[PDB]
């Protein structure tokens, strides 16, 4: 945890707060913010913030004493008076709780406000924030993130309906990391997808994007592990199953003499009984721009497997699994320059999906293939895509009907999680019969 006696640089704040001391600790800062047990500091370290990336909410307040525009990286702008029209703080804070609860309940057990701090945002916290000792929800065992003055009760993000204060938020000022120049000039160095439209929400979006760029694009820590909040395990199991299925059938159908497996340096053979000559080539997850095939690269013999090795243009003799950054899920967070921050056990920033990368390939059709014995150890199954000896013979046996439906469920899970599959144009399932 971050010592409250650590120094906070105040130069960023001196425009909204003329005369602010240069010599400043977090202790004195919190006191100036109007605030006074498991919550040692409202501010956290970059390391703590990285561990709670899912909780990150970029936050900016803009002035014109007169009204204030509060912007958040969700896209919401609220106007408080002492896009939405001006309203007093006692109704504004109700909206802040509802918005953070709906955004974060399926993501994290807290909120981390990510700031490019110039003053108003920090002096505005006293109007919708309360702090105190760590607590638990009144209705469950999750830690409390909201408080209600109507009933003097605490709630987590799931049980906060009607609550009016944010309780024990965390926060981090990006301007402490040692930057030169304003927010827009540092953000626009790495990103063109987020504009500067002179609304507070635009600043909040840029601030979070810059943070993510610094902590996951330029710097990368794959040792950090993140809790399970979803179907992580079923998704990862489904990916290994689809990988085995698709490569096995591609070898059986086209009988490539060699396979170039390009990507993770710890990859293992996904079809260990295949006759082919299996050759590995090491590349780590690219976090910034897609690899250039010319730098990566007889790759024109046999087939190339690119299983989450994002390249700019796949060769024509490839099998490919590429993550689609546009997908909406609790695992996939907005990232930098169209990229997305996929957090499933580990945090993988991923360059933006680009359909031109697949120009030499086609989409891979669903199919189930099996050469296993028809032995069991219900509604009868009818499908043209169940490629088994039994379907060839007229009637799908029960074992293969069960496995087909399991494989379809895993296939559909992996697609819905954002993954997309692409194959060489000559792939043809008829060749497997
Ligand atoms: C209603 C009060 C109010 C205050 S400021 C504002 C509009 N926001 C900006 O001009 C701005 C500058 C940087 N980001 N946003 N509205
Ligand atoms: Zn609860
Ligand atoms: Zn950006
Ligand atoms: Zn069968």
């Amino acid at each position: 945890h971050l010592s409250v006696d650590t120094k906070f640089k105040t130069e960023g704040l001196c425009v909204d707060i003329p005369g602010i001391p240069k010599d400043m600790t977090y202790r004195r800062l919190i006191s100036m913010m109007g605030f006074k047990n498991g919550y040692p500091n409202m501010f956290i370290t970059r390391e703590e913030a990285i561990r709670h990336v899912r909780a990150w909410i970029g936050f900016d307040v803009e002035g014109c004493n007169l009204p204030l525009q509060l912007g958040f990286s969700t896209g919401v702008n609220l106007v408080a008076v002492p896009m939405y029209k001006g309203l007093p703080w006692n109704v504004v804070r109700i909206k802040i709780v509802q918005m953070l609860s709906d955004t974060l309940k399926n993501l994290s057990d807290r909120v981390v406000f990510v700031l490019w701090a110039h003053g108003f945002e920090l002096t505005s916290m006293k109007y919708f924030v309360k702090i105190g000792p760590e607590r638990t929800c009144c209705l469950c065992d999750r830690r409390a993130t909201c408080f209600s003055t109507a009933s003097d009760t605490y709630a987590c993000w799931h049980h906060s309906i009607g609550f009016d204060y944010v309780y024990n938020p965390f926060m981090i000022d990006v301007q402490q990391w040692g930057f030169t120049g304003n927010l827009q000039s540092n953000h626009d160095l790495y990103c063109q997808v987020h504009g500067n439209a002179h609304v507070a929400s635009c600043d909040a979006i840029m601030t979070r994007c810059l943070a993510v760029h610094e902590c996951f694009v330029k710097r990368v820590d794959w040792t950090i592990e993140y809790p399970i909040i979803g179907d992580e395990l079923k998704i990862n199991a489904a990916c290994r199953k689809v990988q085995h299925m698709v490569v096995k059938a591609a070898l059986l159908a086209d009988k490539f003499p060699v396979l170039h497996d390009i990507g993770n340096p710890k990859a293992i053979k996904c079809v260990p009984q295949a006759d082919v000559e299996w050759k590995f080539y090491d590349a780590q997850p690219c976090s910034d721009k897609a690899y250039k095939i010319e730098e990566l690269f007889k790759f024109t013999d046999g087939v190339c497997l690119f299983w989450n090795c994002n390249v700019d243009r796949y060769p024509a003799n490839s099998i490919v699994c590429r993550f689609d950054t546009r997908v909406l899920s609790n695992l996939n967070l907005p990232g930098c320059d169209g990229g997305s921050l996929y957090v499933n056990k580990h945090a993988f920033h991923t360059p933006a999906f680009d359909k031109s990368a697949f120009v030499n390939l086609k989409q891979l059709p669903f199919f189930y293939y099996s050469d296993s014995p028809c032995e069991s150890h219900y509604v009868p199954l009818k499908s043209a895509t169940c490629i088994t000896r039994c379907n060839l013979g007229g009637a799908v046996c029960r074992h293969h009907a069960n496995e087909y439906r399991l494989y379809l469920d895993a296939y559909n899970m992996m697609i819905s999680a954002g993954f997309s599959l692409w194959v060489y144009k000559q792939f043809d399932t008829y060749n497997l019969w």
